[PDB]
Parts: C-alpha cells; structure tokens; sequence
C-alpha cells in the first residue's frame, strides 16, 4: 500500500484504488495502474519533473529503504493477475530489487522528488509508474 499527496490529489495505484478514491475520481488510466483522486487536505510532496535513472525506493516487505538504477519509462509485459488480463502496462520503469504483492504504492524518489510508485514485482526486479509526465499534478 502507498499514496503520493500532492495539492489537492491523491495518486494511488488502480489496482488499489477504495470506493472514496472512485467516487471523487479525477483521472485512471488501468495501462498505467494509476488512479487519481481529489481530497479535501492539502497535500505537500514534490513531484520531480527530470530524467533521472537513479533513486531510491521505500520495500515494506523489508521495512528498508534501497538505491536502486531504473529504466526509462516504457511499454513493459506485465504477467496476468486477479486484476487485469496479461497486457503491456505503459510508462513503467524496472530496476533489479525485492518487491512483493504488498510492496506496491511504495515511492521511489531521486534528488527532485517523488518519482514513482512501485507497481510490479517478481523474479528479482521491481517496477515503478511513473508520474514524472503528469505535469497537471502542479497546477
Ligand atoms: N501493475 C500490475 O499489473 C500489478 C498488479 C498486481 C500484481 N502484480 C505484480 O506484479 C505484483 C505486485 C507486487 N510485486 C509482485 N511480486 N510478485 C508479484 C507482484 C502486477
Ligand atoms: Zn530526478
């Protein structure tokens, strides 16, 4: 589990998302796994706007922190689950780390801010959605 709070939005994972988060819904995009919703409380990370391949990510199911080298976000064959079919899911960067069911929402952050949130796991890699293009969260 895991959220980024910035101004008047909440980014969580779609896969994750609860019936408030749907029904104060202000953009999803299920390719992505990203849902985006509005909250009363303002909110006060800081999104990076870069093109850095390096960062660090937040693993619950190691309660650590790890630096990791990531990829470029990209089209990416994601495995099917109980939640979606088996289908490329866009805008998704890999690294080599541990990253089970619930390490998803946790946030990856380089030097600028906040990244990304882990998305994907198995086989000794991680994903993370980006949110680095979502240049609306600001404004
Ligand atoms: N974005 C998606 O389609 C994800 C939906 C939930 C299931 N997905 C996974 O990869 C999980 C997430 C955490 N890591 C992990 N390690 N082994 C399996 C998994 C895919
Ligand atoms: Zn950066």
């Amino acid at each position: 589990s895991g959220a980024i709070y910035v101004g008047n939005y909440r980014v969580v994972n779609r896969h994750l998302a609860t019936h408030n988060d749907w029904a104060n819904l202000v953009w999803e995009d299920s390719s992505r796994d990203l849902l985006v919703s509005s909250t009363t409380a303002q909110g006060c990370d800081t999104i990076a706007r870069c093109d850095c391949q390096t960062g660090v990510y937040y693993c619950s199911s190691r309660r650590k922190h790890y630096p990791v080298s990531f990829s470029k976000p990209s089209l990416i064959f994601v495995e099917a689950s109980e939640y979606y079919p088996a289908r490329y899911q866009s805008h998704l960067m890999l690294a080599v780390g541990h990253s089970e069911p619930g390490d998803c929402g946790g946030i990856l952050r380089c030097q600028h801010g906040v990244v990304g949130i882990v998305s994907t796991g198995g086989n000794g890699l991680v994903g993370f959605a980006d949110v680095r293009d979502l240049l609306w969260l600001d404004e």
